[PDB]
């Protein structure tokens, strides 16, 4: 809630003082004074997700047009927090799904990939949440969904493999059971 | 019925400028309330369209059954939502049975329904079904990809975001070869 | 004001319901039954920076540095709104300067983009308000800012030049004074 | 200059702050996926500012060879922290220099760019710093240093501009003094 | 100037010279697919050369409002045809100018490249007249053209060279005196 | 087939309509810049159609070899300018043909020579498309060809619905280009 | 495996032989620039074989998640620099690597950690995919992995053939990969 | 095969004929410029037809490794360059090749030996793509082989047609590469 | 200059060198995949220096004919680093203003294969091949620009993966004109 981040930010201010302390800086030079307050802000604000419901975010734009055919919502830009360094990846997010009388409104595919991705994850629990939480919401023919992500914990750090990109798939209903269906998602989504 | 309705979505436009905190009266804003009217009117002239008139008799016989595409067509909508427009290509296929339709007419199909307030899918489907109904073909398909200015200058705020919406008809949706053929070419 | 916001949103919502009516559509079909509210909200927040003060938006963030090297930020995405036709242009802005004594918050750059991208504008007065607003803030040696965008009104509409692209430049202080330090700047930006 | 002892010594430390800051945010500490993370983010951001813990002479080791042309060490791949928001600005480092009869080990162009990136940082003092550096390490003709980087502060959150990119620039010597000298940098860069 | 009245009073003529045509080059103008051709290539025909029917005066609409900035409209698609050969040149039209207290509306830079490109027309020709047509209107500090074509006449017949491009460039006022805002100019329409 | 003394015979009759043309446009045919017009349209007319002079047996040329070939051959990229027969603009683009032989192998030249000869006329793409794939089952009897036409339409791009960006797909798949979908996908991916 | 006791031990005699190999090639090894060549010559050796100091256990270091998915994962774009052992010049590249779990998900990074076991070694193209595979394969158990390499050898293009263009691609198709056309597919659909 | 002394002995009868083409064409062989063109031409020219000098025996150089793989090898842009023999001018591009091994894997550079024998002779696209393909399966006896070869033929280009971007793209697939549609699917997905 | 006869006498030194190398590093020389190797490396080594071996008058073969500028550009250059003994590689881009003897074109590449094909440093090579052209034809002026990746710092190192070295090196018109500097920086692009 933002009771709990109002009441958080102290003890998050102060954690991340202790850090500044702890890696040999200054707290008190003139460019880390906020940084307490401001690094915890950012902490909130990458995990507002936790703050967010599905029935909130749908907010009732679900529509009836007599629409069986493919919905691709992509190149959807992504933000995520690793949970195992706490360091981003970020990517994109392709998402299409195969309506059953009920259509979703477009910005709600984005909407419920905010509600997930801000938050301490990681790739492929975010992938198969944004395809549940559809199929949950609208009870579809069928969801795919395709995150591709450069993890920062990959490229700054570790093994340093500037170029390397993580990519999940997460394929339910007639996106698992219809290779034809799945093939024309991966083919619209170049 | 453009020539009367245009005082009274100037008069709209004149109390939205005044609702929004801005000054009618300010040389930049003085002639704004026709100039959008009319711009309004523009970007939904397709409900003063049929599309007999549209096709205009542009049907002429071909008997070899080889694809016909039309690709790359510039879209211009507008969101029944928001009234904010969405932009993009849309590319139309087809499979003759005996009835090949003037080219043009592809894209001024897309204008008639287009050119309208919509949502993607019903646009999408619109002109299938009219390519359909016109020809009487073996198959019509249909994908039309647009960026939402909803989703990318308000809202969600996601820059890059592009909905494709598909739509197939005939042996576009019951023969998969045929529709490969059509998703390969049109790249 | 939100207040002022609050007290004409009905009024908004009135004057879209009426151009649903006058354009020949139906404002009882599904689709449209809430658009008023809808349009009106989204034309409040594509005007929200008449809500805004450059003053508030800098929030102090203007830091002393022996920096006198040039600065710039790039690649903004800038959406704003044509006051002719309440039609929407888009695209970038690059900003430069080269600080005296006193260096901007690098965020608070696309901040001043949005105080004045989010009106009814003209291209070339957004162009200016941006460097005269850095200049009177920062009292630097020189501001350079150049906006490149796609307005809809000359691609959906009108002469419909769907490649068609406008190109304001306003270069302040050593920026129009030197050539060098201009020259500097627009080969940066590329 | 930070030491391996002083890192031993503080790490418990470092995840007892990062233990604090999950639980502040509302995370499980004792879920699987956040078991090691109070240790995991607390050793990635040791590695993130391992800078403190060189010296230029440490890093230069000896490698100045006996030439008065250009010599430019481009695309150099550079992962900083905001000392702001303690959140990653990562981008690309071109740096170019006029030997003055000492022409440095091409390696410690790239080498002294990790010294300063590896710290909490600011866009301008990190491209100061690596210009200086060299200045002093060869006493060349000119040096001059160029960092384009993306700041996750201004893409993840805040004003969220998606495309926006920090350019910096520092030119001394001969590269401030003759623009001639500069144009050849700038074009052999691109 | 040529008016409707004159185009209905031509059609009969013109399609009569076009159903000729069909006979000369051997082809049967009664065959399905030719039947209607003597009357839509005349109307083309008319189409292609509509500039003749407009003056700069009835373009302009009193478009111009009361800057010191460079103002460009670039990559204005443009299509004219050649009157050596009466087939088509196709590209774009960049224009710039440096205002003088008046400033011309965006569009109509983009209307003043139709009165003058919908003709038979050489290309220096065409390039000249956009520029004098702003001097004049306007009477800016200076204007600056360039118009890029594809010469159909020099690909699908002639010399048959398929990658050929002719450029013309007109430069006026500050544009041509001016070294450094030509050279702004042709930075900023790349 | 239209000839070269038809050519010359007609010269003056194509020349004479086109003097027309200009003075019916409102231009002046005897100004410094059109003097010539009336007669290089005529020329530049009579070379758009000049595939109406030839043959199918004249282009090939007796280029028809043997072989125990029974692989893939593909001309991509052939570049083709026609003419719109219900306006009189061109049309341009790029012609794609893949074939399967039957033990005669047609010169690779020839296949551009047949885009040639039907592209140099007044047509529409879908009779161009099949004109070039029949030419060569007929020429070579072979298992099967594939003919792909793209092309920019300038009376859609320079007039009428004025779509700059469209482009006009054409596809014509015969014998086992038609029957098998695993030839017809090694073609479509081998001309990317 | 090789431990860094034995990188010490080593080390003089691998300078030994490049200090000899300097003089053999005509060059002065005094000469500034050589002066310390036989040191650093001799520790790039080592790293570039470093891989033989390593384990694949230690390497994964217990980074196995048994949190469900039973969905495609891949890491592709990792940066590869290996040694070709019949020349000992470098062979560098990309490795694409695609897996479908079976209940136990392994970390990201250690993918891109076996790729440097197996590649920092002396090796060949073919075998160094197949250890990739066989690594996942054995640490995870899962329904399938699939492997693609593709590399420019410096032995092709520096000298030899001297094909500046060349690249070598080879793929490694385990369980579900090869026997799942469909899985195959996704995956080199997805490494685009 | 022809030997490096017939290259001796008809290096004169080659100059002679080259000397000869100059005064024909109406040039000056005396002037600077051409005083040595005869002698450049014909080691030019015999370096063109250098792989009827070589066997596939020797080129690869018993370079046949027992390394039991069973998965896709491929040797892709590999520069090509050849002869037209109808028209004695250069046709060049890229040779793509694909392999399963059986029993016996080939060394990596041989590949593009291959494609050397057979490219340095005056040919025809059809008949090259052939030969790569069936040397590769003689030498290896493997599963199966796949050929893709793309080429620029400047005969096309610099005269007759003039289709400045025409390209011919021929294929062979021999074994599980013709057989099995799979193979030969992931193969051309893996040289794009 | 290195001889025929010194590759033949030196090619055995190096193959025991490689040999020792590969047991210094935990590898079994006598393993069927390495047996061959001593002998590989060595000649693959004495192919990379085979530029020690050719002088400048051979190279140019009497390849100089009787006031424009000319530039080969984009020429594929492949040497060794001296410090570490490991591949550095990339492109020269030539230009030169002749004075009144223009040289074979294939000779400025030529030019580029005598001194990449040493033990060398980056600057050093590019020096070379610009003061090469000069007293060869002793032309108005040179320019040599060398752009190239060292595989000592994207392999190990400070691995950076994107890192490029581009080197410059302006003699005569190219050095004291700016503007014949500025054309040839324009047409390399
Ligand atoms: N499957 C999956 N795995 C994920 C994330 C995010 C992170 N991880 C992975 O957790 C592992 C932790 O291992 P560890 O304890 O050994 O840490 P550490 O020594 O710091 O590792 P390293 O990075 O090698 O230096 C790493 O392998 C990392 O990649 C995700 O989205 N999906
Ligand atoms: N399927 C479909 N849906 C369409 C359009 C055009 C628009 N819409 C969608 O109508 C929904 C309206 O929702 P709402 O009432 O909650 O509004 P609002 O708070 O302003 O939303 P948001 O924009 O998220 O802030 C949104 O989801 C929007 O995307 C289309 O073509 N196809
Ligand atoms: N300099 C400048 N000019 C601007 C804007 C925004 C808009 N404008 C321009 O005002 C002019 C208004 O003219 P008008 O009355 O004739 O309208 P209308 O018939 O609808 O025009 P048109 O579009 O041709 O159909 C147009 O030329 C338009 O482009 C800007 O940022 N900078
Ligand atoms: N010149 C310079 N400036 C730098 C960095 C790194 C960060 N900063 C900037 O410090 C400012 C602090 O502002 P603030 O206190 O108001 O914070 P906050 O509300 O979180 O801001 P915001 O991000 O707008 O939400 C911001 O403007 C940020 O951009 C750098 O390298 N160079
Ligand atoms: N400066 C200028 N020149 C223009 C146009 C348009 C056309 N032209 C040129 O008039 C010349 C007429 O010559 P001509 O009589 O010999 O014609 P013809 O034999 O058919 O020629 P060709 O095409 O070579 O076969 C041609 O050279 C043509 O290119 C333009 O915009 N600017
Ligand atoms: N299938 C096919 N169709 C072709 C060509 C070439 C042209 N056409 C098409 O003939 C139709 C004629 O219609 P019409 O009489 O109404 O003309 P007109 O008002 O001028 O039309 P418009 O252009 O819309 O303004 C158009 O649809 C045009 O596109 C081709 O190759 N294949
Ligand atoms: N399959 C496979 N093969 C590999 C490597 C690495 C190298 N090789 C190949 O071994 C062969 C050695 O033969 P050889 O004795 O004739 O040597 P040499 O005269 O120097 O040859 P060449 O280079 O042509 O001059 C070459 O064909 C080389 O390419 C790999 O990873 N996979
Ligand atoms: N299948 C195949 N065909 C090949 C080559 C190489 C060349 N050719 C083709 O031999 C034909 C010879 O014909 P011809 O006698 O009529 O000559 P000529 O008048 O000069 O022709 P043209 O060029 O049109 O002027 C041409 O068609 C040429 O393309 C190849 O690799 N594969
Ligand atoms: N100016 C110049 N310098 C060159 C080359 C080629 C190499 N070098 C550089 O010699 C230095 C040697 O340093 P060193 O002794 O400390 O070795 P080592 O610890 O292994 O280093 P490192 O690689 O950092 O790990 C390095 O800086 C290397 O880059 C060139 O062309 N031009
Ligand atoms: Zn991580
Ligand atoms: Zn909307
Ligand atoms: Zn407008
Ligand atoms: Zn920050
Ligand atoms: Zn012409
Ligand atoms: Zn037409
Ligand atoms: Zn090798
Ligand atoms: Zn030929
Ligand atoms: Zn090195």
């Amino acid at each position: 809630s933002e009771e709990d981040n109002e009441l958080n930010l102290p003890n998050l201010a102060a954690a991340y003082s202790s850090i500044l302390s702890s890696l040999g800086e200054n707290p008190q030079r003139q460019g880390l004074l906020k940084t307490p307050w401001r690094a915890a802000s950012a902490m909130q604000f990458f995990t507002k997700g936790y703050q967010e419901t599905i029935s909130d975010v749908l907010n009732d734009a679900i529509f009836d047009e007599d629409h069986d055919e493919m919905v691709i919502v992509k190149d959807i830009d992504m933000f995520s927090m690793c949970e195992h360094h706490l360091v981003p990846f970020v990517g994109k997010v392709h998402i299409g799904y195969l309506p059953n009388k009920q259509v979703l409104g477009l910005s709600k595919l984005a909407r419920i990939v905010e509600i997930y991705s801000r938050r301490l994850q990681v790739q492929e629990r975010l992938t198969k949440q944004i395809a549940v939480a559809i199929t949950e919401a609208l009870r579809p023919a069928g969801v795919g969904v395709v995150v591709e992500a450069t993890h920062m914990c990959m490229v700054m750090r570790g093994v340093q493999k500037m170029n390397s990109k993580t990519v999940t798939s997460t394929m339910l209903g007639v996106f698992r059971e219809d290779p034809k269906t799945r093939e024309e998602f991966l083919t619209l989504i170049r």
